[PDB]
């Protein structure tokens, strides 16, 4: 009830703020990150290729999509087409971060054609935890608006498997659950998509150190890479902070590994366990703030 709240504010408010955290950071190897920067453990001003592309305390492209994702969503579920307009207007502004697959799947967005690009990049993963926050009771209604969601630009079956993993986990979390058994529910729920990936979300019962695992299952931007270790740092750490800590200085694909761990970890641990650091240094709160007001009152009823 008065803890849903405290819940979805901690998990829209984690996904941002993971995904600027770990901005500055996307695109370098672990000893980059520490020659360029140290152990990080708050904002820091860009030394990687963003370096004068973006402020520092700033949201990437991984929020700027699920904000599109959160304006076109209604009890109903997803609205497609204010969705892919919202996309469409995004990538219009010339952002300085967009990723290669997000503008081919923008670009046949334009040309009224929705079938989207075929790639495995977690594009699709980044922006679902929206879905996961106002569908958390029902993962065949979550299920369907997921597929529907991340289709229309990434077409495959990983990338799909992919993004209903954290929607998963963000609507378990939501409900207090955290434990290993998640993993082989999971894998039942996505199985039927890609037995694949969803056997490689097991593997992760055989890890217990974080660094074997991200140098196992790999932090680019393939979507089985960045989704299982991320799910793996969610399981494997046992505060919000902790969990943040090594996914923003794990190397690779960093912000997006980053902003999903968050919107788990924030669903589950909720707003107040947020070190205020974090919220104080994110920068234009109050845009977020609306957009977790609106998805409270959306799951609200
Ligand atoms: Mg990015």
């Amino acid at each position: 009830l008065v803890k849903m709240r405290d819940k979805i504010l901690g998990s829209v408010f984690g996904a941002v703020i993971g995904d600027a955290l770990g901005m500055p950071t996307e695109n370098l190897t672990k000893e980059e990150i520490k020659k360029l920067y140290g152990f990080v453990d708050s904002y820091v001003e860009p030394k990687n290729y963003l370096a004068g592309k973006l402020n520092k305390g700033e949201w990437t492209d991984d929020t700027e999509q699920a904000i599109c994702l959160i304006k076109s969503l209604t009890k109903e579920g997803i609205d497609i087409k204010k969705f892919a307009n919202c996309l469409i207007a995004w990538k219009n502004k010339n952002p300085p971060d967009i990723g290669l697959t997000s503008l081919m799947a923008i670009d046949k967005l334009e040309n009224n054609d929705y079938s989207g690009v075929d790639s495995s990049s977690c594009g699709a993963a980044m922006r679902i935890y929206p879905l996961g926050i106002v569908f958390h009771n029902n993962l065949k209604k979550l299920k369907e608006e997921v597929i529907k969601a991340s289709k229309i630009t990434h077409n495959n079956k990983t990338a799909i498997a992919g993004a209903l993993a954290i929607a998963f986990f963000v609507s378990s979390a939501l409900k207090d659950r955290k434990d290993f058994s998640l993993l082989d529910e999971c894998y039942n729920y996505i199985k039927d998509i890609d037995e694949e990936f969803a056997k490689k979300l097991l593997e992760i019962k055989n890890f217990n150190n974080l660094d074997y695992i991200y140098d196992y299952f790999g932090t680019g931007v393939k979507t089985d890479e960045v989704v299982p270790s991320a799910i793996a740092t969610y399981l494997l750490t046992d505060n919000f902070k902790e969990g943040m800590l090594k996914c923003i200085n794990a190397g690779g694909d960093t912000d997006s590994l980053a902003s999903m761990y968050g919107a788990m970890a924030g669903a589950y641990y909720g707003f107040k366990n947020i070190p205020k650091e974090w919220i104080d240094g994110l920068k234009n709160k109050e845009v977020i703030f609306e957009l977790a007001e609106r998805l409270y009152h959306l799951a609200t009823e």
